[PDB]
């Protein structure tokens, strides 16, 4: 149901810019900041798109020129890819699996505007993705944009959640057609667009069977494993039971991704660039008395601790596999 944007301007996207998948999806809501029913999702801890929070109204004008111009001279973490499918791999975790090969990139913003435009000119299939930490070295243009974010309402909801201390915010600037892969993040997130247009597909932390994360030691913990353009029935049976919560943000638009919940995350096709950023807070801290049964994220925080200590135990992350196996086979299934 794509959205008639203001002054007649037409759609804002069509159908066409989708990729297609296997799996259906119902809509995330789309409400207003005023909304009660808004207010009970994010309490809830389930997705909802505000579209009217003004959280980062200033940076409503932001373009690669107006960035360039003003974010000033520092390092900008890049990530390149030969194809939309990105991937991150955590660069500690690299040792425990030798086998895999992998990426990133340090430069100055006028240098990552150089390369989105050199790649722009000869059609060339390589995409980039600008993911940097919002710090001091920023210009004094950009300082007073960040000032000029809603601050007022989004600690207000940290207070009304009781989310632990604002941990960073994040710059996204990505390439049209850039595809981040299914994964979920440990933290709460407001999805604050800016410009272009990203398709979010959010999956509840329930649907853990569905989408099989890699190994916690695996270099791309919390990933699904899943090839959505070509998903492997056989060994990821489950992922034909997999349901989505769909949403395309626009300008203006903030998404709430509740934590521990699944999201990938894609630019649209020939829509240009895009540019996020993203609001990252520490969960509510675990309650005293504890209400069973648990919450599914709550069973995914505990398959996390017993891996990780696994790996501990045994004094080496590859035993943690056959250990496993070994436990269950003949016992538990
Ligand atoms: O694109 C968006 O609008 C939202 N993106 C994200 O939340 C990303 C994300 O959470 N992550 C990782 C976070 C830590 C745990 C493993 C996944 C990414 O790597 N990435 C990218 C993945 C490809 C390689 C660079 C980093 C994310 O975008
Ligand atoms: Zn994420």
């Amino acid at each position: 149901e794509p959205r008639e944007e203001a002054g007649a301007l037409g759609p804002a996207w069509d159908e066409s810019q989708l990729r297609s998948y296997s799996f259906p999806t119902r809509p995330i809501p789309r409400l207003s900041q005023s909304d009660p029913r808004a207010e009970e999702l994010i309490e809830n801890e389930e997705p909802v798109v505000l579209t009217d929070t003004n959280l980062v109204y200033p940076a409503l004008k932001w373009d690669l020129e107006y960035l360039q111009e003003n974010i000033g001279n520092g390092d900008f973490s890049v990530y390149s890819a030969s194809t939309h499918k990105f991937l991150y791999y955590d660069e500690k975790k690299m040792a425990n699996f030798q086998n895999f090969k992998p990426n990133r990139e340090e430069m100055k913003f006028h240098e990552f505007v150089e390369k989105l435009q050199d790649i722009q000119q000869r059609g060339g299939e390589e995409r980039l993705y600008l993911q940097q930490t919002l710090n001091d070295t920023v210009g004094r243009k950009i300082v007073m944009d960040f000032l000029g974010f809603n601050w007022n309402w989004i600690n207000k909801q940290q207070g009304k959640r009781g989310w632990g201390q604002l941990t960073s915010n994040l710059l996204l600037i990505g390439m049209e057609g850039n595809v981040t892969p299914a994964h979920y993040d440990e933290q709460q997130n407001f999805f604050a667009q800016i410009k272009g247009y990203k398709r979010c597909i959010l999956f509840p932390p329930d649907q853990f069977e569905c989408l099989y994360p890699y190994p916690v030691h695996h270099p791309c913990d919390r990933q699904s494993q899943v090839d959505f353009d070509n998903p492997d029935y056989e060994r990821f049976p489950n992922f034909q039971n997999v349901v989505g919560y769909e949403t395309v943000v626009g300008p203006g638009d903030v998404l709430y991704i509740p934590m521990y919940w699944w999201h990938h995350i894609e630019s649209l096709l020939n829509g240009g660039i895009t540019i996020t950023v993203n609001f990252w807070y520490k969960g509510a801290p675990t309650p005293k008395r504890i209400e069973y049964p648990l919450k599914a994220h709550q069973k995914v925080a505990i398959m996390r601790n017993i891996e990780k200590m696994l790996g501990e135990a045994l004094g080496n992350p590859q035993e943690v596999g056959p250990l496993l196996n070994t436990m269950i086979k003949g016992r538990y299934n």
